[PDB]
RNA sequence: CGCUUCGCGUUACAGUUAAGGCUCUAGAGCCUUAAUUGUAAAACGCCUAUACAGUGAAGGGAUAUACGCUUGGGUUUGUCCAGCCUGAGCCUCUAUGCCGGCGCCUUCAUCGUGGGUUAGGACAU
């Protein structure tokens, strides 16, 4: 009995089935939702270990100054010591610290940009501090060594590792930036010209400051303009991210043959698996039909796919069909293809493990304060959301609050809520029910 | 998946200022709410003492070194991991921070007591 499994594979959906390949009978046929949840929660992971980060290297900065200080005779009470340690919570960025995400970054640079310093400041402020109070020099640039220092290492040129795509090795992949010879020719080598044009097209886009031979091989050949935007991208220098794969399988990668993945996708395999595992019970699948996506003469295996054939077979044949012939069993048997259709993953994991045939009769069936025991925070008038308006403490701020999201229903300048010193949005104290 | 600060915000304490009042007899005190200044905390825990930071000097720095490879250790638990930190030869793969000046290797004095991780993915319960 030939009882095949096959899976098909969504960026969100995943349709499971199984199907007994004589008389193309369908023994299981079901869909599940992963979990899409796990790239915000690890952003929530990395936001909380800068900040906490961030914090403990505060803390070891104002040891440090303390301890310099009170060695140097300049007390806690040092009208001396008072300037220092104030300057020293508050430092200043040193000129170190998709467009959506660039646009919104940008505005909390401004956002901070608006309410603080460079370190230049901080560091003239601690000057005159201390060339008022006797400092000589060598103290004063015994604390500029600990106001300008870094104490947890900033190591990130080689954070991002992908292996390769091949399967028979899986060596780093350079970064784009360092492999541009590599990755420029890789464009050349599908292109209908000489090899003596291929190496000049190679010598004018690698930089060298000679993107003007560029624009006229542009003009005088006729070339795609997703190419156009691909060698530009390399000639700028652009290019983030590592590469499309080792060096020596940049241009040959023709030939077939995972611990590391994205967690986010390894929780959706195991998500999948642990439904495989609700099969598995009942049905024993002696081959599994795989073709896991996003929505012969294949691409390579994905490293998704290859992370599930290999943990398959850890819970045996496990192809991987191809998408011209899925493709067409599937509107030929009815229907099209919807991205987000779970019905329509179930029925594609059911043709991935159906017998097929050729010429249709074959498939059937933040802390609180805890003060006079209630429980008051504050929040900020861009935190306060409506309906919960009536928790606010502030009797006086209160009325002036649900006018303002009423008569008025940015906005907070415009209302006369932005009374600070750099006119920052003010906070009121809220009852937590 | 990740490094890193700049902040913002929260709580706790200690002050100051501005309103809106309760008590004593124009004044005094404290009640709330805003703003402002200063300090501290932001996992608990586990693991470091053979570890970690500072100080000054000789040493290497594209035939150093490691964020790179192999194998461990901490986090690490009921169990396996991810990430981060790190030991040890490793240099095959990964690559170079800054304008000799950063890191690194020992070394006295190290008096020091400091350091890493920290609620995320699965199974069982
Ligand atoms: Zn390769």
């Amino acid at each position: 009995r030939e009882l095949v499994l096959g899976i098909d594979y969504g960026g969100k959906y995943t349709g499971l089935a199984v199907v007994d390949r004589r008389h193309n009978q369908v023994l299981y046929a079901n869909r599940l939702k992963m979990r899409d949840d796990v790239a915000g929660i690890l952003k929530d992971r990395r936001k909380q270990r800068g900040i906490r980060r961030t914090a403990q290297t505060k803390k070891k900065r104002l040891r440090e100054l303390k301890n310099y200080l009170k060695s140097i005779g300049y007390n806690e009470s040092t009208a001396t010591f008072e300037t220092v340690y104030s300057l020293a919570h508050k430092r200043g960025y040193d000129y170190a610290d998709e467009r959506k995400q660039w646009e919104k970054e940008k505005q909390e640079w401004e956002e901070t940009k608006r309410n603080s310093r460079h370190r230049k400041e901080v560091v003239k402020d601690v000057h005159k501090a201390m060339i008022e109070g006797r400092a000589t020099e060598e103290q004063i640039k015994r604390v500029e060594r600990i106001f300008n220092k870094q104490y947890r290492p900033k190591r990130f040129n080689n954070r991002i590792l992908t292996k390769c795509k091949v399967e028979d090795c899986g060596v780093n992949t350079p970064l784009r930036k360092n492999v541009r010879d590599l990755l420029i020719e890789n464009i050349v080598r599908f292109f209908p010209i000489e090899q003596s044009e291929k190496d000049n097209l190679k010598d004018a886009v690698l930089d060298k400051n000679r993107r003007e031979e560029v624009k006229s091989f542009f003009r005088k050949h006729k070339t795609d303009e997703h190419i156009r935007k691909q060698v530009y991208d390399i000639a700028d220098n652009k290019l983030s991210g590592r590469t499309v794969f080792c060096k020596e399988h940049i241009l040959e990668h023709t030939e077939h043959s995972v611990f590391r993945l994205a967690p986010s996708l390894k929780t959706k395999i195991e998500n999948v698996l642990a439904v495989i595992k609700d099969e598995i019970l009942p049905k024993f699948t002696v081959n599994k039909v795989v073709m896991e996506s996003n929505n012969k003469y294949m691409s390579h295996a994905s490293i998704g796919w290859r992370y599930m054939r290999d943990r398959l077979r850890e819970s045996l044949p496990i192809e991987r069909q191809s998408g011209i012939y899925t493709a067409y069993f599937r509107r030929w048997w009815g229907f099209k293809k919807e991205r987000g259709n779970t019905l329509h993953h179930a029925l594609d994991a059911v043709i991935l493990a159906s017998r097929k045939g050729y010429s249709l009769v074959d498939m059937t069936l933040n802390p609180l304060s805890y003060k006079k025991g209630i429980i008051t925070r504050r929040f900020m008038v861009t935190e306060i959301e409506c309906g919960k308006e009536d928790d606010v403490i502030s009797e006086t701020y209160r009325e002036k609050l649900k006018e303002a999201f009423k008569r008025f229903d940015k906005e907070a300048k415009e209302a006369g809520f932005c009374i600070k010193k750099n006119e920052l949005v003010m906070s009121l104290k809220c009852s937590i029910k």
